């Protein structure tokens, strides 16, 4: 089998991006945010809080004729970001693009934290992060990519994020059209759940590669890119103005720059994030400060390779026994 199902920014910054997803029997439809660094599927609900609901579609398991509760299960997940959420848990028939999982783990919030409730277009979010991070307590639940693994063509997911412009995800295919040249695979670590790799360095603008390498992962869930403080120095030491602010919480510069690309190493392989991927517009409205895509990782305790990097790739979640990512141009 495969899926193929179309993703889409959920504003003008591309802050993040929803796919909608069908749950239960009849299909109840929620946009959610398909996630690479978390690996629980869960979902604004009939039992959130309704104080924390502002917006978002719930699914109402009561109205699905194939919903069956997980007896016990809970389920409490932190991001990095400092959002929350926990709840309940149901099985019950999830379609993606297509592609049908029945007796999928579908976490119900009944907790969510501010941000999810102030951001009215995110419904919930379906990990594909590596099952053993799922939260789902006291039986840990497998995603939905590992549910539907053994009955895919092949055992892959894809993403392919538009700048400005909706994108698709894949799955059990590698659509051959949608990349330039050829993809380059590299290897992953799973010891923490994570699709995990080591780029082979970088550039900043037309400057030279930088041969170092730099172990992060690839998460779509994550707007930004986060790299360590001396390649991010690097990289605005190239744009007049551009400035750490602690009271911004990052990196800044004048809103009238022209910003430099930059450049990831995959292999022998190079990957270019041209410099409009790398504005994220004013810091508040009317202001002529912008907010940097490109920020340090320092105090996270680990390099994210979030949207701002994946959107200039086709990138190839390869959930073969041994897993591989793979990057191509597009």
């Amino acid at each position: 089998s495969t899926g193929s199902a179309t993703t889409t920014p959920i504003d003008s910054l591309d802050d993040a991006y929803i796919t909608p997803v069908q749950i239960g029997t009849p299909a109840q439809t929620l946009n959610l945010d398909f996630d690479t660094g978390s690996s629980d599927l869960w979902v604004f609900s009939s039992e959130t809080t309704a104080s924390e609901v502002d917006g978002q579609t719930i699914y109402t398991p009561s109205k699905s004729t194939t919903a069956k509760l997980l007896s016990g299960a809970t389920w409490s997940i932190s991001y990095g970001d400092g959002s929350s959420s926990s709840g309940d848990v149901y099985t019950d028939t999830v379609s993606v693009g297509g592609l049908t999982v029945t007796g999928q783990a579908v976490e119900s919030a009944k907790k969510v934290s501010s941000s999810f409730t102030e951001d009215s277009t995110i419904d919930g979010l379906l990990g594909l992060a590596f099952s053993t991070l799922n939260t789902v307590s006291p039986t840990q639940q497998k995603t939905f990519f590992d549910n539907a693994k053994a009955s895919l063509d092949s055992p892959v997911f894809t993403a392919d994020l538009g700048y400005h412009a909706p994108g698709t995800y894949n799955f059990g295919f590698i659509d051959t059209t949608a990349y330039t040249g050829s993809i380059t695979y590299t290897a992953v670590s799973t010891k923490q759940g994570f699709w995990e790799w080591t780029s082979t360095g970088y550039a900043v603008g037309s400057g030279t590669f930088k041969s170092t390498s730099i172990d992060g992962i690839a998460d779509t869930g994550t707007t930004l890119l986060y790299l360590p403080a001396t390649v991010v120095s690097a990289y605005w030491a190239q744009v007049s103005g551009a400035k750490s602010s602690s009271s911004v919480g990052g990196y800044v510069f004048p809103c009238s720059a022209t910003l430099p690309s930059f450049t990831f190493g995959v292999g022998s392989a190079r990957i270019v994030i041209p410099g409009d991927y790398i504005d994220f517009g004013p810091i508040s409205t009317g202001s002529s400060s912008c907010f940097g895509g490109i920020q340090s990782s320092a105090g996270i305790g680990i390099n994210i390779f979030g949207d701002v990097a994946l959107k200039a790739a086709f990138v190839v979640f390869n959930g073969a026994t041994t897993p591989t990512l793979g990057f191509a141009s597009k």
